[PDB]
């Protein structure tokens, strides 16, 4: 009885390397609007980025940084992509390494070996009506174990800003006394669209680029494993998130292993 | 003979490579300075980056029509639809430029986005005559085309006050309280521009992501047609030739000069 539509052409607005259609086969729902697409964090207040171009460590390879001689590489241990811009397949999933790329310091040239995240999406990718969950993304292509999908691009704020933000919904936090979010609820880019699984497919990892400002690491999401086309993209959120929205809704991820199910918490509460 | 000595001396940094080539003397390609694309800073500055501050539009078109307000912050948009300013563009007086921003409701491609985009000609650093280095254009580029920005590190009235090299320094005209550019230490291609008394390029100051207007970027845009092979040249202004005319003068060789050993015996010389 009902047509899948294409709703957007691209809701990025020309503003990453590849658009990034809509489509809704599923309800009348209309393209997303209530938000301001970003394609690099913004700032309302002030965040005081430390930029002194100064303060960057850097390298001073004169090749395309795939020796061990790197600075950048060293700082995260090792330079972790391989030479196609994908994580080696030892990287640690679990508890992923800080990684430094190359910056505007560094001796070597814009396209060394050592710039993944910083060249920006480069998957196919498309904001579509799922069934149970709202918005999702999905690819429209199969994606290799350790490649770059996107960034979680937002309003920074602080810790206390956050305390008081009526949504709740769009908060990524940066790890690392003073802390702070990125809230993706009024500005962001594709990825505030992305959907808690809890068998995930994408781990975020905190990048350093053209200022190595720790308090202020950039999230980048890589594909955990393969991902078949078609498949909808999404990340373990995590308890903090769990925790305060489980009483107004619960996961429909689906999977035989969802702990945030009705009946998971249910079997949980009992088995209590 | 006239050998390429860097095949992109931006590093892969700009749209297009920017070659060097030496075909008067025996001096290597300049590496005194560290190549960067965009502005950066030392000391900090503290740039207005709120994006509510941030004056923007609200068109859904390509931001040809004279009802973007972003193109009414400067009177019009000054960009024909192939990114070239005016016929009409005050040359000697150049208004601010307000282009499009991440808070606009245009696309990324809308006709308001020329200097944001980079660099689209092809130019060329090589080793002049009489001037050291310089920047010329390897093809014909219209009146009104962007060529490049002035790039460098943003710094302090005072700190510009004690800089021992005052070679490489771009004033941002500003209100209360000015900076300037220096590509002394951190710059781009436009760091070799030499002076012209007789000038094909203008600056205009704009401003993209950020709309502090004590930090405009600086635009050079053709002020006339260039032909391939034309060094590239803006006039430098008195307060350079000011101060550096005890130490050397022009050598721009052209009749118009004002900057010359013989220009400035001739004005001595009616006094
Ligand atoms: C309240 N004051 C604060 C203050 C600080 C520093 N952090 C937080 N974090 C936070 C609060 C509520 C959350 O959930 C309702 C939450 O979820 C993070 C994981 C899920 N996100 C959803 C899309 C991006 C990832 C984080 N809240
Ligand atoms: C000393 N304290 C300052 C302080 C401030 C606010 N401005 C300046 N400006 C300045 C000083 C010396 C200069 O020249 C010897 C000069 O040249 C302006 C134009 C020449 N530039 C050369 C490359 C780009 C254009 C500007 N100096
Ligand atoms: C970051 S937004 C994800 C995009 C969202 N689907 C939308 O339509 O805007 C997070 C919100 O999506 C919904 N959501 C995400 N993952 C879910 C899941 N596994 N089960 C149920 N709802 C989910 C909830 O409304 C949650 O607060
Ligand atoms: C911003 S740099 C331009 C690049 C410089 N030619 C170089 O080789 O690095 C300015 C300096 O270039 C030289 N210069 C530029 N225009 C000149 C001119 N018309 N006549 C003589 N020297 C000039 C002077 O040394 C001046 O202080
Ligand atoms: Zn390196
Ligand atoms: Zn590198
Ligand atoms: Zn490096
Ligand atoms: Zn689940
Ligand atoms: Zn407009
Ligand atoms: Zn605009
Ligand atoms: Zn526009
Ligand atoms: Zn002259």
């Amino acid at each position: 009885i009902r047509t899948e539509k294409i709703i957007c052409r691209d809701v990025a607005r020309g503003y990453e390397n590849v658009p990034i259609p809509c489509v809704n086969g599923v309800d009348g729902e209309p393209c997303p609007e209530d938000y301001k697409y970003i394609s690099e964090n913004c700032e309302t207040s002030t965040m005081n980025i430390d930029r002194n171009i100064t303060h960057l460590q850097h390298c001073t390879c004169v090749d395309d940084c795939s020796s061990s001689n790197c600075l950048c590489g060293q700082l995260s241990i090792r330079c972790w992509y391989d030479k196609d811009g994908r994580l080696l397949q030892e990287f640690n999933k679990i508890e992923p390494p800080l990684i430094f790329e190359c910056n505007q310091a560094c001796s070597c040239w814009r396209n060394c070996k050592n710039r993944v995240v910083q060249s920006g999406i480069k998957v196919r990718l498309q904001l579509y009506r799922t069934a149970k969950m709202g918005w999702g993304v999905r690819a429209l292509q199969t994606i290799p174990q350790g490649t770059f999908i996107c960034e979680y691009v937002g309003e920074l704020i602080s810790d206390a800003e956050a305390d008081v933000r009526e949504d709740d919904s769009y908060l990524f936090d940066l790890d690392n006394g003073e802390v702070y979010c990125i809230d993706a609820r009024y500005y962001g880019n594709i990825s505030r669209f992305i959907n808690h699984l809890c068998d995930p497919n994408i781990i975020p990892v905190r990048v350093f680029m053209l200022h190595q400002d720790l308090r202020f690491p950039r999230i980048a999401f890589f594909s955990s494993r393969d991902i078949r086309t078609g498949e909808e993209l999404g990340f373990d959120y995590g308890d903090r998130f769990w925790d305060i929205k489980s009483k107004y809704f619960t996961c429909q991820c689906g999977s035989e292993k969802c702990k945030h199910s009705a009946e998971a918490i249910a079997l949980e509460q009992s088995r209590l």
